[PDB]
């Protein structure tokens, strides 16, 4: 039948390049602040060093099933995710993390900014995303909410009060 | 009581019968692919069988849980789901399943089209129940990024490159 | 050596009618399964919340029954048909209302359903079990489940 | 690097004094629900009491998550939450909840009622949230839909038919 | 179209007066088991106290789900079952569990016969059960193999070469 | 250096009277379990399903309690008697009537039988404590459920 | 038979004092458990993570004893106010402030305010015990736990 | 009063020609065991994961399927013989092949080796039946296992 | 309202020295019953080697568990522990656990005594203890409890008729 | 830059002939202890029947993971396992399990036996393993480990002071 | 007493050249999840599925490994680089392609990567045996969980 | 016809060296999982909670490589000794101090407690591994899982 289409092939929503960019803006991001998070992850010494170390590791659990939700939903929207480590490192706009030891004090500020960036990128990036479709935007709705708490949860150690 | 309000009787947000109907637009449309995913779940036969056949359990059960959101979501707000079969036959959009054992290449075209036929009624309400109720909008956005997903990691299997 | 000289050795194969009885006691199942799902829903008024939870156990319950049966038509050699038209037109199950309803009316309705669902289960049992004792087996499973679950439900409504 | 920032000091968002007061305004609504959601879960009595003993914890528990949710998101963004005693007693919207043993059919008109004050809260600062934020307007849909199907799950057992 | 009926009032499955009593035959013997093998837990020492201590809980958990069983599939079917204590204690076919300690090899001897004896009643209203209801003689298939899993456990201890 | 030098340290003894003190619990705990579950299948009407779950839940409560209380006996070398004639010859709990009862008499049935359970309880309550503050201990820890139980089953029947 | 006679046997029941004390226990519980909350956001400075995660866990266990103690009046038919004007008229705890506190001065005043709900424990835990050991009983798991948490948050600030 | 009077009250034993029965279901479910997880490590070529994962799972109700039987054969006291001399002397299952072989090549081997032990379970399940319902019942579960991972097995190679 | 204390600086409760002294007591003769306990799981032989090996362990977990909470308890009022080897060694009251493989009837008669010995300084210490703070004596009925369970399930193996 | 290789086919490590041989007269040994621990497992009776029957049980898993270690672990080296029931019989070098019921004594001395002459296998060709590949000499070891404590929980029985 | 004396004990360090061991199996474990996670999103085509969840299996391991290996430089004083750039400067895996690719080419590709890395590893395990044999403990490990992805992976293009 | 004919095979035999050399490695993990508690309880000041939760994680890694070393001892029918006297008596690691320590304090201390017993693995292993390669292993297992511990632990301490 009564209601029944009769089209053998129905297509899906497919993402426009802008769309597609706009999302692996996002990707590369959150692949470098999850290699940025192990690494200061290892690299932490110093006072409090423990709960750091173990906060690091949260934040990269939460970095890295965002870049795989962020790559199969361009996948699912018939767009082509590239999150090769020359793509990343040539791409991201997340400031370098110094080599080396360093302390908890300087994790905490460093990876705080790192995250922010992260964020911010997303946040540029929202309302496009949005104007095209507002399920993907849910999706960085999500990562905004989670990553924000995580610069909460870490630059609190710093705050002087 | 300084705050508090006086009244014993407080109502709730109640759901205007357009937006009731936009909502029964989604239910039959997820349930009918509920009930067409099992039936390509138990029919499909050929190469890469058992994929498949796991994979369509796993897109039942997202239609499933979609569609128990959804009817209960219609409860809370005062509308009355409607899932019988009779109705779901009579007013679903998606195109029919056919019958009998069906190859694992033409199950995939057959449950991608159903998925996007679901997803494009979702689609089409996603303004209209924003506009009225973004909670609700908020549910819908969640049904689309669950059923790309699975068209996705439906048909990729046909995908020649 | 014991051992069977065969290469290709072929599985038990069901009837026609075998394969026709199985599909009655499937699209029974189904409509039990979304007649239990609208029940779960649309049910209101006094001990809501029991029937609520119930009725969402007893559609568990259905669906992993008509899986079984669908499932034991493949291993079989029969093919099932679930989808919705199919189910509308041959279930034997009366038609559940549209709209709210008591609990009380519900607990009468669903009770009703269900015991149509275990009589088309009962009527083709014999018949099945002469052909395939072991699908009989599974048949006393559903029997045994439904039959319980008609119990849980309907005793909200007996008085003394 | 190539596209990387070069800043050490990269902020997070801040929420304005007024989007801070709309999620103050929400927790304390939260809170007072919870604190009066164990005061029924205790004192109901009468047919069907089980039931509502249960749902109320379950309602609870919805009505905590979303005070720590809506607190740490406050947090997050560089507001300060008060969920004390005082605060929550002089500034709740939700009409007092009466001392001693009520009965089932008291206790469900009375709980529905403060559920939909506390619903009613979230959507009077709804709009104000999500333009300022979407990510924190996203958290606000989750707490209409669950406290909405509270509502629901409760009320029904009044409603004669 | 349409195979549906009409009637509105669809009775269930009765059964007999006869089939009832048939079923509370094993229901008393399946109590008398549990209080008997708990009795046994508790008062067996000697040689390999442990191994026996444990084997008669997970006799008990057996039996208790038995009983549970068979007086709901009564309820289902019709019939009122009597698990009180005096009933039990009047109606049992078991011999009496001898007072005070006793030896594990005693015990193993005790549990055994009294096991046997369960499974006996069982296997006596077994063709009358099955005559009348194959989905009740079901269930006691499932008793009686449990039951004689459970004797086979328990009396191996007293097998010599 | 602190080590005592006896090779054969004994063990807590329970006294006669403590052990039969403790026994007067035990079949009032058995009682219980036994009256419980015949409520859980032969109560019908207005919120069934509330009083079969939670007359579940107490039959639990008193399973784990019996056990515990038997095992307390023997921990302290005391022989406990749980047997069917045993049971039914000493509990001091007022006979569960035969048949199917509505909610509402299973409710203040129950209540009674929890109440003359707690009872034995706090009537053995002090000469076991005068003996041992460890096995007093696991009574309190039974009046605490027991008590939670009863309130949890009568509020069905209070009106306000 | 040694089967009691009575159909209506009733259960134990507090006095009014004994209802007062468990009500005073009560709303400092409550209290608490809002300070810990409090405290939990608001906490910022050195070794911040610890202090935040150990507050949710002091409120964890603050949360289970209020329902406890309030379920225990019930069960002894005493009838709690755990209302949010109830509780800040009647708690006996200091006052949390406001705004941001660093980790020492969170560790501080929470170790305060954890001492001062203790001690309204122990103040009414004797006449408590004359009137109902079991209720103690739960009383002493209480004093146990809080105490348990007020040394692991307070050893953060202990110096040598 | 209803108490039996004897003291060695025996149970039911299997005649030697039950246990030979059940001799016959238990070689072949060990052999199915052993081929399918030689089918799981040799396994190559098209579709490879999902066939290596099936196979395991094959194995897995094979082995629960011998445990079963043996175990079975016990309790009604016959004595299994499962040993590898036993199993490759006695099994009617034809041999599989030596070196990797083809999923395609694989598919049809299990299918017929599957066959091949439900055929041996479904010539001894009226003779078992006779004697035994109970140890038929156990057969029956068997039978759908079995012939279930046929289905999910041999779909594979379907054309339509 | 307020009923609100005033002070800044409420204490705890502080247990005397011969309170700390006797939770010491307690606390070596767990410690040494635990390694006594693992002494013998590890080098029992004979008859019914399994039940006991096993049923060792789970003594030792729960003296583990007993030291802990009474070493914590110490804690929490003030008191300071000490569970060294060398105190451990030089002040418990358990007769040393002889060297070698033993018998397994040998092991259930040797941990049996020590089992005893330990619930013996429990019950020493218990009135002067429950005098001072009745929570504390609360853990110790805890202690006995256990450890006396655990006693009946050892010995048992050596009990005859 | 770059260090990157440039090859397109990289060939994986390739195992000898020898080394084949090797792991596959590990792997017989390891099914025919498998085969054996179920056949004593059911078959075993007499004084601890139980213990023995649940310890065998957890031989047998052990045993199986492990062939399934070694088998694919052939595979990952371009091996080919042989694991069929003719070869296992034909070429196992445990002596054979003798047929129908056996003590317990009597099933700990042949196990025992049986677990001793599997880990003698392992053992024979550890040193060649080694030599070829250290990462499937540490496979070994693990089944050396685990093989002896067996034979510890299971001889332990029949040792006698 | 065999006690010893000092009160300022080492621990193992490393040498450079043993860091630098470790650096390289860093590098290629990290590249190797890498490309893993672009080849589990982008490949496409028959028996999709099947390489879409191994791959992810693999990225896991990988992941499981680098964290490994640069926590065992941590705890002997060696210092880990794994950041995007330091990675892609020294990785000496094959560059994985960009775009969708087919399963079988995805096959091939990601066969060459893993053995590339395991080749890393197997080239610097003499050397870190020689110094530390409870690192290469850990480097055999990484060995045989490559190596056994490897084969899961490559069986699918596996002929005859 | 391969088939061994032997009827006592008997298994690997540990020396009295590798025996000794095992009891040395036991003392020293119980002697380090007795000193662990010991910082955990009296642990007090900055950053308290993160030190006393990482040492019970040390306890619990202790506790189980003494049991593996222990039963691995049995297992070759050597015979352990881990009672207080002997641990006492024999164990190589520095006495820890008695009263509560400052964080930093029970960090360097339990830091060199760790290393020494690291140490004692370290000196043994490779006499263990010319007699037994899986003992060896063993012993690989617990230096990886001793230094991770250490590292975890003296980090709090390190200044850059
Ligand atoms: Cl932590
Ligand atoms: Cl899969
Ligand atoms: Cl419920
Ligand atoms: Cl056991
Ligand atoms: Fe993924
Ligand atoms: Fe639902
Ligand atoms: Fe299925
Ligand atoms: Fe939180
Ligand atoms: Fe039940
Ligand atoms: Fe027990
Ligand atoms: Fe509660
Ligand atoms: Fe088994
Ligand atoms: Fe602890
Ligand atoms: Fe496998
Ligand atoms: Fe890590
Ligand atoms: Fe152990
Ligand atoms: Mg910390
Ligand atoms: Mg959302
Ligand atoms: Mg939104
Ligand atoms: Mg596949
Ligand atoms: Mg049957
Ligand atoms: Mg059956
Ligand atoms: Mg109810
Ligand atoms: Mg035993
Ligand atoms: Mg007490
Ligand atoms: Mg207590
Ligand atoms: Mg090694
Ligand atoms: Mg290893």
């Amino acid at each position: 039948m009564s209601a029944r289409r009769t089209e053998s092939d129905i297509q899906g929503f497919h993402a426009t390049p802008e769309f597609g960019g706009n999302l692996q803006k996002v990707l590369v991001d959150l692949i470098e602040l999850s290699l940025q998070g192990k690494q200061a992850h290892w690299n932490v010494v110093g006072s409090n060093f423990r709960d750091l170390h173990l906060q690091l590791d949260e934040l990269v659990d939460f970095a890295r099933e965002g870049s795989d939700t962020i790559a199969e939903r361009m996948r699912a929207l018939d767009a082509v995710p590239d999150g090769r480590s020359d793509t990343v490192a040539a791409t991201t706009t997340l400031p370098e993390f110094p080599a080396f030891e360093r302390s908890t004090a300087d994790v905490v500020d460093l990876i705080t900014t790192r995250i922010n960036a992260t964020v911010d990128t997303i946040r540029r990036v929202h309302d496009a995303v949005d104007a095209e479709d507002p399920s993907t935007a849910d999706l960085l709705d999500g990562l905004i909410d989670g990553l924000e708490k995580q610069a909460w949860l870490i630059r609190s150690e710093n705050r002087k009060v």
